[PDB]
């Protein structure tokens, strides 16, 4: 320890100073910015999961403080001409977080509700996550409240040459590198890498979610998915004593590219993937869906955008039930995997799961599993993978697309895959012996707390606290 | 002539009732952007209204003023710094990049607890239509950040400034952004800061104004706002009051800091007598004035021991001193009033004194001295008041005559600088007045103030095709 | 001295026929490089021409003249802009930049369909010796695009300058290459790629000139080459015609545009009577002249009603109109003809009458509106003719005051740009006449302009190492 | 040959000419700097060793006395605030020495001798040890009087971060990637990484010796004492006919890293450590220490900064010689590891080593051998593996960790290490073949001085002699 010196905090706390500690430091976050009700949630949050790490040395709850401030945020107007030849002026931002492990990384939201504080929220949350995936990335989020929806395609693109014209001068290839996300898609990712490529003269990996023509990489639409699949699966071994998915009734609910992929994976480790679900009901096959019955699902909801219950014109054993949850099927279920939406999953749920004698939750979408029915499933000593760590898949892959243009070289489908796969394994073992070294043994959701905000806060200190 | 008209969806003449309403709803969008920001809100809200007769000539320049509300940038920044027991401390910095349509950004640095952004915006978004009345190629911006200066050693203002110029220096520039001094950063802030900036750009230019005359900076610099001042209110006496002038003029002066007491200096250069000073204890007052030498002697009290105006009943017989009272109780008559000490702190009841005292004119030395009901009071006086967006801007003129000073690699001579900053006061002051009549508010200099500045800008920035 | 000489292999003095045979092999040496840019070729062998006394004395300048002939850069780039429709158009831009030994590159831009390389090479190599002529250190350079201003809206000229300017950004900046504007480049295209340069680049320069005088833009940018253009002539007058001047001389002006109308103001000054003006329509003459108060009118005519010049014998109960004629056929005596409308616009036939008419010296406004036929009646005659070249320079001079004023971040008076100006064209008119002198071609002021800048860039070029 | 008509000297000339041209060369070098020492003398000792180059074509000569200018020297203050509030005034440099195959390449050094000889010497010589490893690094050497002792951590934290505040101007992942040594270690690299990467708004590999966490690479701090066994290893096999570690008693000298992961190596071979030393003396084991030992005894020196006498404590059968040398114990020593410091084995030490029965010399540290000792070593037929090759193990993985930052992409330890071995393997083959086609067969020293010599000198032909 190099920077010791440096805090006014140190030594270890109890649990109720550690308590008391981080209600302080709220307030010192709320009187910055009283108003951030979205920050504010996320900083509260994420300090109370990291409680077992400020008992041990009360430092880290300063550098977790001294993380909450952005290292730069740019906020910035974007004039635009509309179709009706009408000047629009929107507002842009780019929230700089943190570039200790790498350059600033997270995705660009083009939505009328964006504001700052959503920004923060989900560019301080980004830095962890980035920093789960063992690659060198930073934290960062930006966007704009302009709203995509009813524009035109040329409106679009006219606002993100603009957007961009601006951006461009506090991006690049080793400083921050944006993505997509809601209202940022491939047609957005391209308008804004013509105009930065040709404003900088320049073709580099300054924007991921690139088409594999220029610059993209394989894989993107498989890797949250696989990756949920690749995380439980690891934590099976490591934790639940070399078991696997083998053998096991996979309860998928959802029918979007995560569910389609995840079972994919999932029938590749030899599980039986035995549901699919949508909003108007859940879909079931006692022995389980083939590959070729995923590809004919695919085509019904991609293409066709039918509702799940048209399956049973395709499959004689299929078995369509209306308006219930996959958690409902009247069968043994070995793992749930919620891949749907947020609190898909609820008490009553978990606790049908917990008596069809269901190991193992890995979570796909957003908070699936509410706070009650994780209460249930640690009770049940049932393990529950979090989101942050199980379905940061995609953020992987955007990693290896840097890799691959700093390389100058386009990978193979299976080279992706194959480092997909150990990005996995090595973010399931940092969860995994980052909850036993602090006595949480087994609480996967806190080891992937604590696993990626000390090796940011340890290389923050290695950095000298800059 | 017009090459953006097709660019604007409100255009052309509207009532005064259509353009409340109008006013209404940009006010009601700027809310929903920034909800909380109250000061921004408000000033936008000021200004809009001090605009609504352009507005009914043409419901274009809401529409530019409404995207003019919106900076070009803003930069947020964490400032980490080590103060002298050895600990990390972590400060928030701005640059709020507002426009820059006329010249590059131009505004004040603010190191005091209270900064936030919404405070920054306010102020920055005044200072460009304060720097486009100057008259030079100057846009607007504000910064600074809520270290707190008191308390703090030397060293660790050195320490935090150089820390602060490390992340400004990469987005400020000599033909960029100018940053300058304000609450909380003074001489000492501004050297520390041109030291860091230097050495990190290699270069010396005028990236800084307020800097000292050996290194770059300007004379003139602590007379310019009080000079300025006395110059405007006596270019307004000579358009709009047939040919008067400061002489003769009994000048009753608020306040004792450097406004107040340069304005002093320039009252009796223009032959009036500067009768009382003030601070918060009370005012003092010489029924037959300050002569200059008084003037030095209080300065000396106020600026080197600190101490309050009473002190100077021990260096002259004839003062008077009254405790907790403001200067316009005096009683005497006072042609001249010119505030120069703070917000609202000349309000209706202290109108109605100087209009019965033989008050024909009100200079504003400090921001907003005068408070909406003393300004009608005064209106229905015919007490013509000079607003301080204007008359209070010889500050920053003096700034953009230290940066052309740079740019020229040459230092004016004290009566060089003299010179330009009367000339741009008397632009000023005559465009005060033909925009106040042009929109037929004829002796609002109010008016005349805030349809000048905006003008100028909205008008460059359809030339420059609204970006 | 001399620290060049051994990188030159042709050098030492020559005759007239071996000067000769050297421009022709010169030229045979261009045509090889460019076979089909016609433009560039002729304005090469025209300039050579003119400079055969100077290659005689020393053949090195032939040399030196030749490398003068390649451009140190020339950008071409493809502009990709959305019109009104929605649908995508590719334009071809251009910057040739020419030569940089006196300072940056100089010259305007021009947006009409027939431009391309040829000839904005050939009008980047004039610019060259053009700016040199006003003692101010500027380069030459040209620019522009085949786009086709005409039929296109306000909002697409926005586009497509937004859109030229995204890629000459690049390549431009206040002391490597200020453009300014041309045919098809005006206030509008000015003001646009003023923004974009802007908003790229993050800084407020003065890297295009004829900007508007609220941001960065001169006094006197109308006036400047009508001005200059008297200007010159008032001192050739003083300075060959044994102390002669404007007073009294009935004066033939040809065109209507900016460049006549501030020529006939200038003339009037100087207590000349200008006496007719002329459009494509034909020419209208004024007996007994034109005054101010008339002149007035038709400015407003021919630059807002953008009228044809009959119009003026609505307002004028003498003035007089002949359609289908040039102004030089007017009736009357003649003592100067300023040839302000276009090239090849004063043939042998029209010299012949003029010097019937009595005309003592001719100057043109306009780009080489002299015949060569008719300049050999003049030389005959003993009627000066004050070249274009120098004759017409008073704006891109002016342009050179705006850049100056943009490094002084000082906007100077109306009067001070205009004594500036005419400083320039008296320096101007004596280095002609000098220039014409020392080559034993005294009065020749044709070959003295094109002697005296060539020579100022051929020797600073070999100060600088021929680089 | 394209650069011919450059060149006053050229052709083939006799042994006796060759001394007079470097002689006249030496003059010339001591006039441009004639209070250099250090640096005249590394230019006179390289000369020498390239004598039977210069002979086949005295280009070479002119050549090598082109290279002996740098490219540029950046001098500069360095003014810094102590803990007491102090200013202090340090002299910092940047030799940037030659970058004809890469980027300038080369250490920093903290210490109050640091002067502009020093540097010129270490950064000359590191043009051809960088250019032995096969990688495209180029040469430099920086660093300040700055003096560490007794400086607090905050102290070392406000000089580098005003240190790289100028230095980062000069600097670059394409340009210049410094690296640590001796006053600038682990603390260092991090605190000027973190002003770097502030400055310059960037994550990039623009220095070596980083951490793992961000942008280091596996294998760092044993990669000098691993190339070092394995470049003797190698020797052992290709000129002393198949022979190898096993069974060999091994003294080494030193204490450090270098010295501790070279017995840690030499154990996997199956050699026998029996030494180590440092100032206050040296420790001896009878039958060797294993692992186990090793480990205990870098625990003393990393952590607890112990002298070597503390292992006493922990072993019955060490032994403890104060104010002695290694070479002096009174055992069978078949192989001799200097690896402690300069001119650290005299003549009379390589008298006793031969009389113990040495067979070998490994040169760990920078210029062990005194030129007394290697006579000794020749006639003794002792074969003296060159420092210049066998210690640039760390300078390899340095390459190695810029390959890395260039790629976004972090290699196994597994992966690196056989990179190191394999350079390692190359380097030992380009010196026997360099001194076998100039007829110094076995020469290793000079095979090592000709082969990094030829291929920058080539090289800079090649690039027109700019
Ligand atoms: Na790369």
């Amino acid at each position: 320890d190099y920077t010791r010196s440096l805090f006014t905090l140190s030594g270890p706390a109890t649990a109720s100073e550690v308590e008391k500690h981080i209600q302080n430091a709220i307030e010192f976050v709320k009187r910055r910015d009283p108003d951030q009700v979205q920050f504010i949630q996320a900083f509260t949050e994420v300090a109370n999961g990291l409680a077992p790490v400020f008992q041990t040395d009360l430092k880290y709850l300063e550098i977790f403080l001294s993380l909450s401030e952005p290292e730069r945020v740019i906020t910035f107007k974007v004039p635009w001409v509309n179709d009706a030849g009408k000047l629009m002026i929107n507002r842009g931002f780019r929230v700089q977080f943190n570039s200790t492990l790498g350059p600033y990384k997270g995705g660009l939201r083009f939505h009328p509700s964006v504001n700052l504080s959503i920004l923060k929220f989900l560019g301080f949350e980004q830095i962890f996550k980035n920093s789960l995936t063992t690659l060198a990335m930073g934290g960062g989020k930006g966007g704009s409240d302009f709203d995509p929806k009813g524009k035109s395609d040329n409106e679009v693109r006219s606002f993100c040459q603009s957007f961009m014209t601006e951006l461009q001068r506090h991006i690049g290839p080793d400083t921050d590198v944006p993505a997509g996300d809601i209202g940022v898609g491939e047609r957005e990712i391209g308008f804004m890498y013509g105009q930065y490529k040709r404003l900088s003269n320049s073709s580099t990996g300054t924007l991921t979610g690139k088409d594999p023509k220029w610059g993209g990489s394989f894989i993107r639409p498989q890797a949250t998915g696989y990756g949920l699949v690749f995380f439980v699966q690891y934590i099976l071994n490591d934790l639940h004593n070399g078991d696997s998915f083998k053998g096991k009734r996979v309860a998928i609910s959802g029918s979007g590219n995560v569910a389609q992929y995840a079972a994919d994976k999932v029938i590749d480790f030899g599980g039986i993937p035995i549901t699919f679900s949508d909003s108007s009901g859940y879909i079931y096959e006692p022995n389980g869906f083939t590959k070729e019955m995923v590809t004919v699902l695919m085509e019904l909801k991609n293409i066709q955008r039918a509702r799940v219950s048209e399956f049973l014109k395709y499959s004689n054993t299929a078995k369509f039930f209306p308006n219930k949850k996959a958690w409902d099927v009247d069968t043994n279920v070995n793992v749930a995997l919620p891949c749907a939406c947020e609190n898909e999953l609820d008490k009553a749920d978990a606790e049908m799961l917990v008596k069809k004698g269901c190991i193992i939750v890995g979570e796909g979408a957003n908070m699936p599993t509410t706070p009650e029915a994780i209460s249930v499933f640690k009770a049940a000593k049932v393990t529950v993978c979090p989101g942050k760590a199980a379905n940061a898949g995609g953020v992987a892959v955007s990693g290896l697309e840097m890799s691959q243009n700093s390389q100058r070289e386009k990978w193979t489908s299976e080279k992706v895959l194959e480092k997909l796969q150990d990005i996995m394994k090595n973010m399931s073992k940092a969860c995994q012996e980052a909850a036993a070294k602090y006595n949480v043994h087994g609480d996967i959701i806190s080891g992937a707390n604590i696993a990626g905000f000390l090796k940011v806060a340890h290389s923050y200190c290695d950095q000298g606290c800059v």
